[PDB]
């Protein structure tokens, strides 16, 4: 049972512009929110909805996810801005990530891409920046005692200034799963580290399908036998080294998300210590 609180916004303050794509509970829209953030007259938003066919229990669960998001204040995790519980349909207002999911964004930077924005593919500097941003958001989730369980490029988001953030998470994708998860169903921050390595592989391959040519049955056998992804053509050695650390068979040998940020801290944008969880007073 959900009880309305301080975060609640009036229904008519949100104007929906267009559909973005299907979410877990229903359709996600691109919208504009009137006076949602202090100092901002209008804010570009992503509005999560519950579809008509869903149950009251499913509608309550959606609002309980919004209650959880209230305590999340990381710059590298997509933030909740407000909620609408009174009436029908149920709404959850998130910050808009202007360039959408990381997978779709990486595919658009390919030479053959019909929707190429006239920009080059990610530079080594940009790849390292993305890696640290994803790892910082994941370090924040881990400090919050949450295991993602579904980390992949399709789940990471790109902001207007190209900042990468963790989208929706765990409050089968066999090609991103750690050997212990494929075998025993064990999901931890260490299995999330394995998936992070696959995300790095997606960045360097411009969102190619992992283990292309191998079926879901062959991926399961290959990964559990100690097999891992081959490095993509012209992959920078620094990113390859990160992938290898992520792909250790024993989850105990894999680095932590904070250790990843610590390995990359010196080669980042000057704003990183001003916005990161790693450099915040919360990282203790
Ligand atoms: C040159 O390329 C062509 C131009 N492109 C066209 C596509 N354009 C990009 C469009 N875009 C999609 C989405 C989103 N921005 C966005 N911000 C925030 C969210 C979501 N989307 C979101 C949410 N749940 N779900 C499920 C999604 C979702 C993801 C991918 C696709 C659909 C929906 C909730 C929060 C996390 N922005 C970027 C510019």
């Amino acid at each position: 049972v959900y009880v309305p609180d301080e975060w609640e916004v009036s229904r008519e303050k949100i104007t929906l512009l267009r559909e973005l794509g299907q979410g877990s509970f229903g359709m996600v829209y691109e919208g504009n929110a009137r006076d949602i953030i202090k100092g901002e007259a209008e804010t570009r938003v992503a509005v999560k909805t519950v579809n008509e066919s869903a149950s009251l229990r499913e509608r309550i669960e959606f609002l309980n996810e919004a209650s959880v998001m209230k305590g999340f204040t990381c710059h590298h995790v997509v933030r909740l801005l407000g909620v609408v519980s009174k009436g029908q349909p149920t709404l959850v207002v998130m910050e808009l990530m202007a360039h959408g999911d990381l997978k779709s964004y990486l595919r658009s930077l390919r030479p053959e891409a019909e929707n190429n924005p006239g920009r080059p593919p990610p530079t080594l500097q940009e790849m390292i920046q993305m890696a640290a941003e994803i790892a910082d958001g994941m370090a924040y989730l881990n400090a919050k005692k949450f295991v993602h369980r579904n980390l992949a490029a399709r789940n990471c988001m790109v902001a207007h200034d190209f900042t990468v953030k963790i989208g929706d998470f765990g409050m089968l994708p066999v090609r991103w799963m750690a050997p212990e998860s494929l075998k025993d169903g064990v999901f931890t921050t260490s299995s999330d580290m394995w998936s992070f390595g696959v995300v790095l592989w997606e960045i360097t391959s411009l969102a190619e399908q992992p283990y292309q040519g191998l079926s879901n049955e062959q991926v399961l056998k290959f990964v559990m036998d100690g097999g891992y992804l081959d490095q993509p053509d012209n992959c920078p050695e620094r990113v390859t080294d990160l992938m290898r650390m992520c792909w250790q068979f024993n989850p105990k040998m894999r680095p932590t998300f904070l250790e990843i940020v610590n390995l990359l801290k010196d080669d980042l944008h000057p704003s990183f210590p001003e916005v990161s969880f790693f450099h915040s007073e919360e990282n203790k």
